[PDB]
């Protein structure tokens, strides 16, 4: 038997307290089928089929006067889809262009598919600048010009949950450009950006590009561009706050996600396959964290990054993640497997202390028992739940 010429990952279980590494046996519990498991018995895990585009879309968003365009804003087309009150999936094509303004996709009986028709995802750009620190008055002005959101239009309940706030600042959970609660949302071939970008300093400036709260959501060949809190998943219902008994599942494939601090955050089971994550250092050079899961401590599945690529600029500043300790019963969960970690990461301490609580990072290296098998409870609340398996690249060593 001749020797495979394949280069083995140099990551060997159990790893270290700073960088715990799963055994093969442990890693079998951390694949998409487990992350996507149903809760009913008699029920198969979610196995989504790929997004399929129709020969004709239901709605077309584009420049005014162009042939075949139905609507000039994306919110208007979403509203036209929602008012039908149908169980059937609706498809909204978006022509190449720049589309300034929020897009709120409400919970509905049927799924909405929104897709770009450009040669690349960058050809359709959806954006607005919104900062969690901004005043409600400034927020209302920027989000709702000319009666975009009014009682009796779709997505009112979403807008109203934010606009009613009388706090000094609107908060991260209202800073999203694109916010969906639609189960079954599908996004393909477009760019979603919170354009706050480098207009602000290195401090706390939550500015979500895409927020998704729906179950069975598929995002394919999308660019999600931001700085702090670029992509946020939550398990919220109509009250707009994190919940304790709902586990939405999202699949992100073939996508590009850029930011700096807590680039992918929140509560939900999310699988990232063949996604590139890029840390930028144009706004802050002092810190960067890719994943900030807020997974409930009784829930076993948070984030899974598989067959993905991680790139960072600076000199070993960037980290893979930190737990988002939003409440006492949170212990964020993430597995990064089979992925390339390239230059720019802190290889000695890839996981940071928790945000909000400042809970020190604690990796569980477990013990060995009879005939030399690593043993540890992967859901032990005394340790973090941030793990790697079979990664490669300079940043994997």
């Amino acid at each position: 038997y001749f020797q495979s010429m394949q280069r083995p990952s140099d990551q060997t279980a159990p790893g270290t307290s700073s960088r715990p590494i799963l055994s093969a046996k442990e890693a079998q519990n951390f694949d998409a089928q487990h992350y996507f498991a149903s809760l009913t018995p008699g029920a198969a895990a979610w196995n989504p089929s790929p997004i399929t585009l129709p020969a004709q879309p239901d709605f077309v968003v584009g420049p005014a006067g162009t042939q075949g365009v139905t609507h000039t804003t994306i919110q208007a087309a979403v509203d036209a889809a929602i008012i039908k009150r149908t169980n059937k999936r609706q498809y909204i094509a978006v022509m190449p262009g720049e589309y300034q303004g929020t897009v709120y996709v409400p919970a509905a009986p049927g799924g909405i598919t929104l897709y770009g028709t450009g040669e690349k995802p960058i050809d359709v750009k959806i954006g607005l600048s919104l900062d969690g620190g901004m005043s409600p008055a400034d927020w209302r002005h920027d989000v709702n010009p000319r009666g975009k959101y009014m009682p009796g239009k779709p997505a009112w309940y979403m807008y109203d949950s934010c606009q009613s706030k009388r706090s000094d600042s609107i908060g991260v959970l209202c800073s999203a450009v694109f916010w969906s609660q639609n189960n079954g949302l599908q996004l393909q071939n477009l760019t979603i950006e919170n354009t706050l970008g480098d207009s602000v300093d290195a401090g706390n400036h939550p500015a979500v590009a895409l927020r998704t709260d729906g179950d069975q959501v598929q995002i394919n060949n999308v660019n999600i561009l931001g700085r702090q809190n670029t992509f946020f998943v939550t398990n919220s219902g109509v009250q707009n706050r994190l919940e304790t008994n709902r586990q939405p599942r999202t699949l992100v494939t073939n996508s590009y996600i850029e930011g700096d601090v807590d680039i992918v955050s929140g509560r939900g089971a999310v699988v990232f396959d063949n996604t590139e994550f890029r840390v930028v250092n144009s706004r802050t050079q002092q810190e960067a964290y890719v994943f900030a899961p807020a997974t409930l401590s009784n829930i076993y599945y948070g984030f899974l990054a598989v067959n993905s690529r991680f790139n960072a600029f600076g000199d070993g500043v960037a980290q893979l993640g930190r737990s988002l300790d939003v409440d006492a019963n949170t212990n964020g969960q993430v597995v990064i497997r089979d992925s390339a970690i390239n230059e720019g990461f802190n290889t000695a301490k890839p996981w940071a202390d928790a945000v909000i609580s400042n809970r020190p990072f604690a990796g569980n290296t477990g013990s060995v028992d009879d005939n030399d098998e690593i043993q540890r409870n992967l859901n032990d609340t005394n340790y973090n739940r941030m793990w790697e398996y079979n990664n490669r690249g300079v940043g994997s060593k």
